[PDB]
Parts: C-alpha cells; sequence; structure tokens
C-alpha cells in the first residue's frame, strides 16, 4: 500500500500536461529526433542540477518563489520576475483545458465528430479519405476541419487584428474550469488518476499506433536526424524551453512546492526519478505521436511533413484521428480526454499555487484572506484568458506560448542559478544540503550549478536574442506590431530584475559598500555587516566551489 503510494507519487510529479500537449508539436515543428538530441543534452547538463536546486532551495529555506530570496536580498526580482510569467502561463494555459473538456464533451455519442465531415461547419473543401500539394499544412481534414471551425471558429477570423469576440462554448468551458480551480484552490494547500491514465494511454497509443498501414513510414522519419538543423539553434531554443516547461523550474513551483516538504525529505533521488521519466515520457511521445502522423500521411495521400500543424492543437488532431480507427471509439475518447482534464487541471493548480504562495508568504494580508485572494487571481486568470477564447484566439494564444515564456524564463532561470551559486555561495549551499539530506552534493552537481548550467543558460539566451525569427503561425505571417507585444511581453519580466536591484540599493541606508553589504548578506546575518566580516568581499568565496 504504503509502496504503492510512494509510486503514484513519484509518477504523477514526474508527468506533466505538457510532456503531452506541447513536446508533440515542438518535436513536430523541430525535426524528429534532430530536437531529441538537444533536447536530452539541456535535460541533463541544466534541468537536472537546476531542478534539484530548485528544490533544495525551496525545502531548506522554507519560502516561497519571492521570500526564498533572503539569503541574497538583491535577487527577490527574480523571484517577482518568476511570479509573474507563472501568472503569464495561465491566462492560455487554462484555455488549452478549455478546448480538452470541450472535446470531452462532444466524445459522448456514438459518432465521434471529428471523423468524416458534413456538419454544419465542414467547408466544402473537406475531403474524406472514405468517401494538397507544395508546403501548406493540409486543414481540409475531417479532424483539422473540427478543431478549427465547430471548435476554435478560426474561420470568422482574418488574423491577430480581427480576433472578434469571445465563443460562448469555450466561454461556458473556461467558466467551469476556473470554477473547478477556484474551489480546489480556496481552502488551502488526483494522484491515483493523474498518474495511471497518462501511461495506460500512451502505452495504448504506442501499441495500436505501431501496428498500422503507415506507421513504419512515420517511424523511419522519426529516427532519422537532420545535423543541418542542429546547426540553426531554433531547436536548441525549443528544447530549453520545453524542458524547463516539462519539468516546472522557472516558474516558481518547484520552490512553493518543496517549501512544504519535510525537512529531511531526499530531492536528490526526487530529481533522479523525475529526469529519468521525463525523458523516458518525451521519447515514448515522440514515437506514438509520429508513427500517427505517419499513418495519417499514408491515409490522407500526402507528405509526412504536411498532414498536421505544427503548432498549438496538433494533439487535439493526432489524438482524435488515432482513436476513431480503435474499436470502440467512443470510450477510449472519452477516457484520453478525461487524461487530459486531469492532467490540466493538475498543472493548472500547481502553478495558481506557485503564484498564490509566492504572493502570500511576501504580504502577510494576502496570507491572512486565501480565499479573497485565490479569487481575485482566479478572476484575473479568467478575463485574459477570455481573451484568448476569441474567434482569432489562436493567434494570441500563440503569441502568448512563444513570448511569455522562452528568453524570459530562461533568463530568469539563469539569474536564478547565478545568484545561488555565486552570491549566495555554492558552498554553502552544500553544506545546506548536508544539513537537510545528511550527504553533501556531488562535485558533478557542484560543477553544474556553478560553472555548465550559467554558461549553457547564457548561450541560449543569447542567441534566442539574436537569432529571433518573426512570429508566424502555419502559413499566416503575424504582423510586425505583434512581435513588438511579444517581446515587451516578454520584457516586462525580465526587467523586474534590475528594476528590484535598483529599488533595493535606493532604498538601504549607508556608504556604496555598505549598501554592497547589506544588498548580498542574508536577511538573518545582517548584523555582520556592522562588523565590516563579508564573504563575499574575499577571493576565497569566488574562488570555492
Ligand atoms: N509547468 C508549468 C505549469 C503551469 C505554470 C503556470 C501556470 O499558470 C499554469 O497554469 C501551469
Ligand atoms: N518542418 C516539418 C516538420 C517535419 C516533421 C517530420 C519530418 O519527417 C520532416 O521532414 C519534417
Ligand atoms: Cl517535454
Amino acid at each position: 500500500g504504503k509502496k504503492i503510494d510512494f509510486l503514484l507519487s513519484v509518477v504523477g510529479f514526474a508527468v506533466d500536461l505538457a510532456n503531452v500537449w506541447r513536446f508533440p508539436y515542438l518535436c513536430y515543428k523541430n525535426g524528429g529526433g534532430a530536437f531529441l538530441i538537444p533536447y536530452t543534452l539541456f535535460l541533463i547538463i541544466a534541468g537536472m542540477p537546476l531542478f534539484y536546486m530548485e528544490l533544495a532551495l525551496g525545502q531548506y529555506n522554507r519560502e516561497g518563489a519571492a521570500t526564498v530570496w533572503k539569503i541574497c536580498p538583491f535577487f527577490k526580482g527574480v523571484g517577482y520576475a518568476v511570479i509573474l510569467i507563472a501568472l503569464y502561463v495561465g491566462f492560455y494555459y487554462n484555455v488549452i483545458i478549455a478546448w480538452s473538456l470541450y472535446y470531452l464533451f462532444s466524445s459522448f455519442t456514438l459518432n465521434l465528430p471529428w471523423t468524416d465531415c458534413g456538419h454544419t461547419w465542414n467547408s466544402p473543401n473537406c475531403t474524406d479519405p472514405k468517401l494538397h500539394t507544395k508546403y501548406s499544412k493540409y486543414k481540409f481534414t475531417p479532424a483539422a476541419e473540427f478543431y478549427e471551425r465547430g471548435v476554435l471558429h478560426l474561420h470568422e477570423s482574418s488574423g491577430i487584428h480581427d480576433i472578434g469576440l469571445p465563443q460562448w462554448q469555450l466561454l461556458l468551458c473556461l467558466m467551469v474550469v476556473v470554477i473547478v480551480l477556484y474551489f480546489s484552490l480556496w481552502k488551502g494547500v488526483v494522484v491515483w488518476i493523474t498518474a495511471t491514465l497518462p501511461y495506460f494511454v500512451l502505452f495504448v497509443l504506442l501499441v495500436h499506433g505501431v501496428t498500422l498501414p503507415g506507421a513504419s513510414n512515420g517511424i523511419n522519419a522519426y529516427l532519422h536526424i537532420d545535423f543541418y538543423r542542429l546547426k540553426e539553434a531554433t531547436v536548441w531554443i525549443d528544447a530549453a524551453t520545453q524542458i524547463f516547461f516539462s519539468l516546472g523550474a522557472g516558474f516558481g513551483v518547484l520552490i512553493a512546492f518543496a517549501s512544504y516538504n519535510k525537512f529531511d525529505n531526499n530531492c536528490y533521488r526526487d530529481a533522479l526519478l523525475t529526469s529519468s521519466i521525463n525523458c523516458i515520457t518525451s521519447f515514448v511521445s515522440g514515437f506514438a505521436i509520429f508513427s500517427i502522423l505517419g499513418y495519417m500521411a499514408h491515409e490522407h495521400k500526402v507528405n509526412i511533413e504536411d498532414v498536421a500543424t505544427e503548432g498549438a492543437g496538433l494533439v487535439f488532431i493526432l489524438y482524435p484521428e488515432a482513436i476513431s480507427t480503435l474499436s470502440g471509439s467512443t470510450f477510449w475518447a472519452v477516457v484520453f480526454f478525461v487524461m487530459l482534464l486531469a492532467l490540466g487541471l493538475d498543472s493548472s493548480m500547481g502553478g495558481m499555487e506557485a503564484v498564490i504562495t509566492g504572493l502570500a508568504d511576501d504580504f502577510q494580508v494576502l496570507k491572512r484572506h486565501r480565499k479573497l485572494f485565490t479569487f481575485g487571481v482566479t478572476f484575473s486568470t479568467f478575463l485574459l484568458a477570455l481573451f484568448c477564447i476569441t474567434k482569432g484566439g489562436i493567434y494570441v494564444l500563440t503569441l502568448l506560448d512563444t513570448f511569455a515564456a522562452g528568453t524570459s524564463i530562461l533568463f530568469a532561470v539563469l539569474m536564478e542559478a547565478i545568484g545561488v551559486s555565486w552570491f549566495y555561495g555554492v558552498d554553502r549551499f552544500s553544506n545546506d544540503i548536508q544539513q537537510m539530506m545528511g550527504f553533501r552534493p556531488g562535485l558533478y552537481w557542484r560543477l553544474c550549478w556553478k560553472f555548465v548550467s550559467p554558461a549553457f543558460l547564457l548561450f541560449v539566451v543569447v542567441v534566442s536574442i539574436i537569432n529571433f525569427k518573426p512570429l508566424t503561425y502555419d502559413d499566416y505571417i503575424f504582423p510586425p506590431w505583434a512581435n513588438w507585444v511579444g517581446w515587451g511581453i516578454a520584457l516586462s519580466s525580465m526587467v523586474l530584475v534590475p528594476i528590484y536591484v535598483i529599488y533595493k540599493f535606493l532604498s538601504t541606508q549607508g556608504s556604496l559598500w555598505e549598501r554592497l553589504a547589506y544588498g548580498i548578506t542574508p536577511e538573518n546575518e545582517h548584523h555582520l555587516v556592522a562588523q565590516r566580516d563579508i564573504r563575499q568581499f574575499q577571493l576565497q568565496h569566488w574562488l570555492a566551489i
């Protein structure tokens, strides 16, 4: 019983809606396997040590994302930045769950709406294989037609400048999701359903998609590595962003979750198991998705590179198509979309609780009024997600998914790593981990924390800034001002670090060096500053690993 509970806890903690929904289309856009090589490399090098670092910080300090920086006051700006990034992500992370709920509601019938066209939302150009040529993305399939016309109603929007009005069905779905999240978060701080359904679905998908008419060529395309594409840095940027998405680092979720953990909990084992399960699940998901889309390529008589969209919604075009060919399609559709709802709800409560804990640890008034604060956060998310359910809401969702995270999250995580490792001290961090868990981290962990991970993060951030491709959605090109809007969205969270550094420097009293010492010394050691004994002002601190 207890062993099963531990296994379920680890397995559920190792899964996210990202691994199931976002990895599919990032791997399909970025190549096949030319995405897994950067994915695995970054996973190990940065994601494992940084996941471990965030868990250890949260566990030892017993503070949220913002207040954990009492160890180094100057990085409370980084804390605020990660909180803001988590706030930004929710606006559309909760609209994907509205899509999932709409699909689940549609799944309750003996004739799935995505099996063939002939409905009201169907265009005259629909082609039913049972009943293009170039580089387009084949938006004339019954499943794609359903997703884009009976769900999104995208055909009524000419672009992000003509988004239109909110859809009254996705509106109700979002209302339901928002109410559920609030009522699940309004009291304080699911594993059985979440830790089992994703793996059952993934296993059945593998077993069924392997034996399909055209899965062989899809798998062949999956297992071909184009090293012409590792030489572009788009795959590397995507891999880094997806790693920090699936693992949960950079949003303040890990610190907030770990602040409630036991003081003697083992974070090294947690990081190891989470990373291993994440890698295995990502590889298997890529395999299954590529088999499914190779099958579609065979069925629709179109090239593997044009069967499906390369943006959000690839899963909502793929998984229904695979379900339609199973026996008892209604049962499997219901099961799969219930799994999607469970995963999305778990991740949404995780992010919202990260935000709430980070903001309530800072202010005691918010802590004393969890109900009102939770209602405010939930209502703000509901409104700024209503912004994304419009007719042209897929364009807004693409803009957000591209800009809210990405360079901003990479910068925030790099700043966190730099702060801890260099200013607070990797030696001090190792001593704290030893005190918590009884063993000092190995040399590999310290090197990754101090030198390797910050360097790779800096390289990725610099490349993502200097090598920026204008935003697009399949065959639609965003207007120039949309790119400025997205860059402003990213900068709104990136700039919070220097702003808080300047504010802290100005507010603090004393001379320049006194202000610096008060800014880099832990709040509980501020009585050393009067004694002129600061470790950071000695070469030994900066020359110690
Ligand atoms: N892995 C990130 C999960 C996450 C983060 C922030 C959110 O607002 C959310 O709904 C979900
Ligand atoms: N940019 C298109 C993505 C893609 C997916 C699979 C392939 O086999 C391939 O050559 C290309
Ligand atoms: Cl992933």
